């Protein structure tokens, strides 16, 4: 049941949001955001820079000041506000679902039923954490009373990617606002629209000004300015592992601000011989092709037991070949366009490599439309560990199927990586399930499923997949400062 | 590798322990504790009464007075004391292993390698909990500072059975002492020796007088006294499903003191068709025959799938037929005698019942010795739910094997009981394992194992199997009082 | 700013609520519920007995069936529904505020701005706990995977008082429904109306039938039946210190069900010489007189240091003499009538006793109106520890003001009580505030404030003040079953 | 009770510790360690470089290999070893305390009763954590079983400063080893000796080889090697606020490893007029002069209310004049030498700096002995906020006393700092303490005490005092990896 979408929704916000006010870039410069389906320009947006960031950072600090409305306000009320924002976004659910599809290109039915469901659940989840994250009282030695304060970290720099525009915004705002922090958020130049409108609903929710500031622009400028700002207490970056090094390097060189990173991966989806064929075939397909393959934890490495390899591939190629590519607003469409031309050509260049590298091209491999950034659902067979496509994150509709024999083999090959964001195991065996979920060096291991995220379930990565987690209770840690207060008492008793 | 035991351990203690001092029964009355292997008197024991109990409560009450050494005592020092006690106990491990065997009858190997092993770990485990059970600080509405204190409940009465004299003493003292309570313990008339000697080590450990008081005697008097005393803040009793209520009523009529209970069961052992036969066979035998059948969580109902019944049964009979019964001090001895004659004829009585009821006796079924309380390992086959041996806890080396076809059937038959202390499933299938562990109404579900107890692993029970928990972090709850302190402050800030 | 009250609200529910269906008593018997403002009979109400409780429990048990909608419901969905209930309550806030006044007598202004406010926040608070109450994974010894399940406890009997009809029901339902339990609630005969109407909203919110069953009636009939029921897993009773015991034996003598008690007290309010007169006096007045003095934790023992005693006493009388008593619906009315004649004659009888005992009657001491159950704000001075009025909870608008000299002294006298529900200390000294806050044997200690409850803050009592606590995260414990699942794994690694 | 020390303790360890083996530098290079009391060379010590570090890292990685002794080791057993290690350290308490003063310069009496006491307390505390850091089970939406695993981070690099050689080592090893990590530790060129001797005990303790590896040497070499190594999973650096920056970038450019920082401070000690003068003055002296001024959290900023300033100043200057400087092995000595010549000149330059700035030198201000790096207890008065001595951490026995008027004023002046490690308030008023403990922007606030550290008490910092904390349960956060495991289940039920 998905409400009919407005295929050309009108855009109301396209500037810089500061102190619950809409501003032009200081420079007066703007950038265009494009429809990835047509290549056409949707509209112009304010191009924020250092001076816009400072303005935003000045607004946040003063809103984070002791005695300020936001700082004094009940922890319970912060959650009421978060619930309100949830209420209003739901009110604007059909519109936002269409605008997200318009700028990002993901099919509307997904935008409505998945992305916007997940946004509502995440904000409502964190509303419930607002007054339920407690510090401790500590039975310290001697005649002393010791307790801890879990205060907000402060002015939080937040940079999010384009693959899940709205839900990334929610994943960040949730714990930061539930914990009493203020935010200056940097949104992706490819998909800044839905976040700019939500800032409107942030305003409509009742949130005081300066608590959430969004500065649209470009990474190296706005993004870098935040990463370098001397009055920013923490920066959360989600995006290319390349810029990540940039963020951490600038961060130590600015003020030693608190830095958490959530980068890419090359997630292994391991199908053991005793797996349910039909189910593993469909979850494997979803695992890689979901969101036009542009998922942090896409199952881009399909290991299949040799005894079943041929059948699995067969069904996967059949499955892949049936995937409907086209208008995201068309109910039948399973896959919309790639986010942008650069990414578009990047994936094509990967496929090209895969071919020359010797991987067996079984289907797709080229452009799926003369218009927009469409790429055919591509499946490579007989993929090797050394192949470029089997090592580098493609972030596209390119499926990699590797052949293995034993469980000891797949663990080492799966774990032989610089990444460790996610992984999955398909098997009926209890000991196989447990062996693997323990042995795989991943921040998330799915068993007989894939891409199952819960508002209560954390999402963190290992190795070069970064640090820190998202969702669940763990999220509140990186947005909180712990203060210990140890008071001298007349005489301690148990 | 077990050190040669003293088959004739000398007993140093047989009096009443109050305020780190040994007292004579106020009545001057004593009773004999007897070796279940020979049936002769070990020694005379002070027979505590109400008058001795009152002494103990008064001694305890004073040790818990605000400002006392124990109450002013550092939380971490509390752990050192239990850790010291552990260290003292290890020093006397060989001595204590002999004494427990002498009074209880369990093989010296098990006493040394199992029972005492878990005593050290329980005490060492809870020693680490002493200063790590935190209170909270709560982001309450209004300009207030709210935090909780986890205070000791106060004077705690503890009644423990005879099947695990030392381990039970440790399960109870573990959470009690680490969390700062004081204790008046009543030990089993059948097995008082090891507990009395341990009180002595507590003396040497450095525990302030009154902190632990032990009053040997019988239930209706001593036990009743603790249960009825109007200055007893808590009473922890483990044992008969019958007497437990007496506690709930006797205490619920006195001063509404805290009562948690850990009572008997009829725990079902479910063997699925795809389980490892050899493993299942040896585990099922252990699950029921462990500690001469004298276990609360004995797998007293072995459910076996039709497809594997015959082979499982055959394998079961030989294993039991091979089980070595005799002098507990014999290295080769697998099973000692029942704790006393009352138990011995009682179990004899049950075996008889099955025979009449039509259960197929497959082995054992009679007395294995003309001296001591030895009973033959016995196996009943083709057992049906409605039989008495399938309904009442036998607490002896009598095995019940039931046959089933579907998992939905065994779920219902397994759950159709007044008990719910534990349960087990043996299977290689993941989905069965998850299904059964969830569907089963038991406090503890073992999968592909049995009697797997962790000091860190909690021990609770459903229905009439008792309330409250033992072991793990959950144990400290029942021995802690939560006091909320709410403070007015100038101006509340996040 | 309170909306105009409807002094004669219509009654829409007055029967027995089972399976979201309205039923008459099996016997078809009914009882009258009275307006304490006129004494006149408001309406007739179904008189539930054992037979009706059998009905409800059978509906509850079936609602708790494994595979049932309530059992299968997303934990997050349980939270959505509690939020739905609060929303519908908010829509009917003015109505419920008026029916609560008519049935109970409490001032309309208080019912609206306090009672239903706290009702709404409590429900919204626990809605957020719904999917945040986690079990643990345990690093147990050996090659095992051990974790716990925090399952619902099951069929929960809830017997609630009349002093906070709506808040009490919300206080019980919140955590219970949040942990996935099903409820059979016994409401006060004096106050059945507002809770029955909520029953309508429970149905309207979307709760599956049989998840909540409310059987209004009388204690010895309805109440005892619940307390003795063999298929009830837990009984939560709140009220009379006398009746509480009936519960503990009835349940301990029934099926070993889990039993929580919430009984009265005689909470000491300690005012030190260096306290703020203005603040202390106004709080000391509030502490006892709130809700017509019918609060379990009312500060019925006012200790005032000798140096400030007289000035305080003088001011307290003036304050109470000025307290406006009358029509609860009048904005200027400060104190309405007592809940009923039973309570009415009871407290007069207590005033009588206090006179005979030699307590200094300083104001009031009699009837405040010829119609209804109004009693004058009463103040007794020079109260002594041995006096009846200083030992038994009056639950009326009767204030006791005692004299003391040292901080060492008031602690002994304050803790010299059978109860331990609440306490308070008023002072500007840090060491005095900490010293007393620790040494006071009460589940709740207020500093420079009184009756400060946060839904996030637990509410429990010491000694004979009952067990467990209400509100907070500790509130989820009493409605949870801990299941331990320990699984054998190929090879354990850190 | 202090045992007389060995004033010329023998050195038994002086090389590089890898896999429980003592090795020479690859280069065979050594460096001399100096006695800061005599200025003479104590002995030669192996000078590790990149190559020696690479060896240690591989040996660390090897001990962390899945299926290794340390990885298979029971969490509770991990605790036995830490408890064992502490035991061995206690046994060598007098020797290690002598060596620390010899190498560090702090008074033996303090080394013995403070540092080594604290070292023991840290180890035994974290021993009890080993098996108490639980993961959680999470009520995720859908038919799934979701849980998280808290695995070790891996190879943990630890660079420690010289002011608390043994205590700093413990603070790092404790949490690291309790959670199952392996260590490659860099000890200070000034104070490598006692840390090396412990390595010997670690072996006698029984830790599997490679679990802890200690590399003596220099910062630009060993430290930089560790921070840049591609196989070190996390780097924790403690020391110079300047160097702290170098680590974060090298780590950002190396392998994006986890980096926690603990830098310098300029902690404000705020004395209110109503504080206890005598207590305040002796604590204020201690707050700064402890450990020859060489504490990151030194009360280097003493704010005194104008009404009591003159007397406080009067009292503090005398107190310092009476402070004994000399041979740390002489019991009467309160203050030994600074750690070295670098530190020695640094403090002289700072004392000169304040002199030039116009700060009133009230006592000391020069060299205190011709031999070794002894410096006169120095007290500056009428210090202004803009002065360098009021802004930069001197890390010497140099006291700065500032004057203030109101509580709101000192709050802004105190918080106006790049540091936020600690703070303290002296007052008898409840509202002032609570107001200030909340408003002070510090990782740790003391009330009426200073330098009160408990193993159970977390130790972190605000602003440019670094990230992450030490001690408490919060100390384990940095040494833990969170893995979420999400399993498809037949049908989820509560």
């Amino acid at each position: 049941a998905v409400p009919a979408p407005n295929q050309q929704p009108e855009v109301f916000c396209n500037q810089i949001f500061i102190n619950n006010e809409w501003h032009d870039a200081v420079s007066r410069k703007t950038f265009p955001t494009v429809n990835p389906s047509t290549g056409e320009v949707i509209c112009q947006v304010a191009e924020g820079d250092k001076e816009d960031v400072d303005k935003a950072v000045k607004a946040a600090r003063a809103a984070f000041q002791l005695g300020s409305p936001w700082r004094r306000m009940d922890a319970s009320h912060r959650g009421r506000l978060l619930n309100r924002l949830a209420d209003l976004i739901e009110r604007d659910r059909t519109y936002l679902a269409a605008l997200e599809t318009l700028d990002n290109g993901k099919p509307y039915v997904i935008s409505y039923l998945v992305d916007l469901d997940m946004v509502l659940k995440c904000l409502r989840y964190y509303a419930g954490w607002a007054d339920k994250y407690h510090g401790k009282t500590i039975p310290i030695d001697g005649d002393f009373f010791s307790y801890t304060r879990h205060e907000p970290v402060g002015v939080c720099g937040q940079i999010i990617p384009w693959n899940f525009p709205l839900l990334m915004q929610a994943w960040k705002l949730g714990p930061a606002l539930a914990t009493g922090n203020v935010v200056v958020m940097k949104v992706a130049e490819q998909t800044p629209l839905t976040a700019l409108y939500v800032a409107n609903l942030i305003k409509e929710a009742g949130f005081p000004p300066g608590v959430v500031n969004i500065v649209p622009g470009f990474g190296p400028t706005a993004g870098a300015a935040i990463a370098s700002h001397e009055d920013v207490d923490k920066v959360a970056f989600t995006g290319s592992t390349e810029i990540g090094r940039v963020i951490q390097v600038a961060a130590g060189s600015s003020n030693l601000k608190r830095v958490t990173l959530e980068l890419g991966g090359k997630s292994p989806n391991i199908i053991m011989s005793d797996a349910d064929m039909d189910w593993a075939v469909e979850q494997a397909h979803f695992a890689l092709f979901f969101n036009q393959g542009q998922c942090c934890c896409a199952g881009s490495r399909t290991f299949v037991q040799e005894d079943i390899y041929d059948e699995f591939v067969e069904r996967s190629v059949a499955r892949a070949k049936s995937r409907v590519v086209g208008n995201p607003f068309d109910s039948k469409t399973e896959q919309g366009p790639q986010v942008d031309e650069t990414q578009f050509k990047k994936i094509l260049g990967y496929i090209n490599t895969g071919k020359q590298e010797g991987a067996k091209l079984l289907c797709g491999g080229g452009i799926a439309a003369d218009r927009g950034y469409f790429i055919q659902p591509t499946v490579f067979g007989d993929v090797q560990d050394g192949m470029t496509i089997a090592k580098e994150e493609i972030f596209g509709p390119v499926m990699q199927i590797l052949k293995f024999k034993t469980i000891e083999e797949v663990v080492g090959r799966a774990n032989n990586s610089t990444y460790g964001l996610a992984a999955a195991v398909f098997t009926k065996d209890l000991d196989k399930a447990n062996y693997l979920s323990q042995a795989l060096q991943a921040g998330t291991v799915w068993v007989n499923c894939y891409d199952v995220f819960g508002a209560q379930s954390p999402f963190g990565g290992y190795k070069m997949s970064g640090s820190g987690q998202e969702l669940g209770e763990y999220g509140l840690q990186a947005y909180t400062e712990v203060k210990t207060v140890t008071v001298k008492v007349p005489q301690k008793n148990s």
